[PDB]
């Protein structure tokens, strides 16, 4: 019944802010009429991108920012409201750009959250700046908060969510509440940093996004999908950092949750979430890209998949060569290594070389140029019906994406998504999810359902027995066991009854 959150970011520079127009492409590509009535009724959400944190340790637009103008292009976007009274207005604060590790504005995010003090400042600055523009609710983009930094960045949402909750109140606003949310970590690296606190971090969110993108990239030794639903077994694998989490638990409990190396994939960052105890389903929102990663020096035999590669992953792109074939934007933008949605389907509509194809244990498509060596990775509206399928079957709270810009000019991934989503006539129950590698950890919060035999005092168990006993199913690590189940080291807990 409960609608899912369709969530698209929209992003706008500086300058275009400063130059704003909605009748030249040249100045501004992307204005707000660009997002129909049509769009804003399939969108739940629209995330406002970026402001940052300033040297005074507060929310803050770039100060470079006209703010009449900036007034003026917020306003147009809450008018969307005007056409879907679910729709919500956020804004984000950070991005890569200013809270990497070596990013601009990164000290500032680890200062803003530090002290109590601070993050009452900071806390206060994001609902200052909701208030004044008009938006409906704060997303946290910070690359990310590590292990030290951890516990401020909690008690720092914690903060926001009692000052929004206030401000619900004050305006009466229980029908649309001001909502929290953050960009959460979609691979297992990044989101070791702050695991082992995962229930606390989300407890405070209406929703965590998870960045269930860019998961493969220039900076790796093999080209491979960026957002592969489930894994190939023929593509790379990693170490599992989370089995290095500080967790407390014992070597079977790790073994269990966390295989190694595995397939890293949207389905292993959503388990992931789902194997911590106190993370709903309902709060895990997907993320998906609207943008393709390209790579050249590919030779292939296998479409360019998993093949060593020359793309350069320095930042900015370091010389003149705009190799991605067929790709204006990429000269516009002085970068060959992204190509947005929009772009690929007119690549790949011209003459230009490219194959689209298809990888059935991914279920992502690729582009491959055989002439040229080039390798892309992308998701289109195939690749979204077993996304869109996952997210019901495991009951996440919905979709999020980088970003509306890049979708084609009538929109047609936004439009498939809605449908999969919410047309009474799309039917999915006979689309096969194939037989790609899913992620089989288990942990405390997805316990799957089982049944055995209670549990008996006296008898002596072998390795492997299960047993049931007071609302669990227990597994014997070792043999001989006659202990009751929970009460020394011996038993595992591996399911729930009932
Ligand atoms: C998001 C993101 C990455 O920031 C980009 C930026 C870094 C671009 O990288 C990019 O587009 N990558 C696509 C992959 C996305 C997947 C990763 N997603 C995430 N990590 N997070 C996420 O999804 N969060 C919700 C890059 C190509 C660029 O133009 O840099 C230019 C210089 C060439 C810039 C640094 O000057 C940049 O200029 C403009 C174009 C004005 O953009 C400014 C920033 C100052 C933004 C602050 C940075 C912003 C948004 O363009
Ligand atoms: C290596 C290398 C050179 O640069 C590295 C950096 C580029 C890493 O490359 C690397 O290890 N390459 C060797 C072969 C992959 C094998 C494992 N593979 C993985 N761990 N894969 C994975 O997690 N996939 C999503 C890369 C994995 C990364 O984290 O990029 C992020 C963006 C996602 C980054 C570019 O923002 C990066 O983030 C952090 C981690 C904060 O580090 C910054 C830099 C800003 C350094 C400047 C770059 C420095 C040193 O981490």
């Amino acid at each position: 019944s409960t609608r899912k959150a369709v969530i698209g970011y929209y992003f706008i520079p500086t300058n275009q802010i400063n130059n704003y127009t909605e009748t030249d492409t040249s100045v501004v590509p992307f204005p707000v009429s660009n997002i129909t009535p049509a769009k804003a009724k399939q969108l739940t959400h629209i995330n406002f991108s970026f402001l940052d944190i300033n040297s005074n340790l507060e929310c803050a637009w770039d100060p470079a920012t006209n703010d009449a103008k900036a007034r003026d292009v917020v306003n147009r976007l809450t008018a969307l409201k005007a056409h879907n009274p679910s729709l919500r207005i956020m804004f984000s604060i950070g991005g890569w750009y200013y809270s990497n590790d070596l990013g601009v504005s990164h000290a500032n995010y680890v200062n803003a959250v530090k002290t109590p003090a601070a993050r009452t400042k900071f806390a206060q600055s994001c609902v200052r700046i909701m208030k004044d523009y008009g938006f409906d609710g704060v997303d946290i983009d910070w690359e990310y908060p590590q292990a030290a930094e951890v516990d401020g960045f909690i008690a720092a949402l914690q903060e926001i969510r009692t000052l929004l909750n206030q401000q619900t109140i004050a305006d009466g606003r229980q029908a649309l509440p001001y909502q929290l949310t953050i960009a959460g970590a979609g691979g297992a690296f990044f989101l070791s940093r702050y695991y082992s606190k995962l229930a606390q971090i989300v407890a405070p969110l209406d929703y965590i996004n998870l960045m269930t993108y860019d998961l493969a990239g220039p900076w790796e030794k093999i080209t491979n999908h960026q957002a592969a639903l489930f894994g190939d077994a023929a593509g790379p694998t990693f170490y599992n950092a989370l089995r290095e989490a500080n967790l407390g638990w014992s070597w079977e409990e790790l073994t269990r949750a966390f295989p190694s190396p595995f397939s890293l994939t949207v389905d292993a960052a959503v388990q992931q979430h789902l194997m911590m105890e106190g993370v709903p389903s309902a709060k895990i929102v997907m993320g998906v890209p609207f943008y393709g990663r390209a790579f050249k020096g590919v030779s292939g035999g296998n479409g360019g998949q998993y093949s060593s590669h020359s793309t350069p992953g320095e930042d900015p792109y370091p010389n003149a060569d705009y190799w991605l074939v067929g790709c204006d934007e990429c000269v516009r933008d002085k970068d060959p290594r992204i190509a947005s949605y929009r772009q690929l389907e007119q690549m790949l509509q011209g003459n230009y070389g490219y194959q689209r194809l298809w990888n059935d244990k991914t279920k992502t498509p690729y582009l491959y140029h055989a002439q040229n060596g080039l390798f892309v990775t992308y998701d289109d509206a195939e690749s979204f019906k077993y996304k869109a399928k996952y997210i019901k079957q495991q009951q996440l709270g919905g979709v999020m994406f980088w970003h509306l810009g890049q979708d084609n000019r009538n929109g047609d991934l936004l439009a498939a998504l809605d449908r999969y989503f919410n047309a009474a006539d799309y039917d999915d129950s006979q689309l096969d999810m194939g037989t790609g590698l899913r992620y089989t950890g288990v942990g405390p919060g997805n316990l799957p359902i089982m049944t055995a035999p209670a549990y008996v005092p006296g008898t002596t168990y072998a390795q492997g027995a299960l047993v049931s006993y007071q609302g669990y199913v227990w597994q014997t690590k070792w043999g001989y066991i006659t202990s009751a189940p929970g009460s020394d080291s011996a038993w595992l807990k591996v399911g729930r009854l009932a």
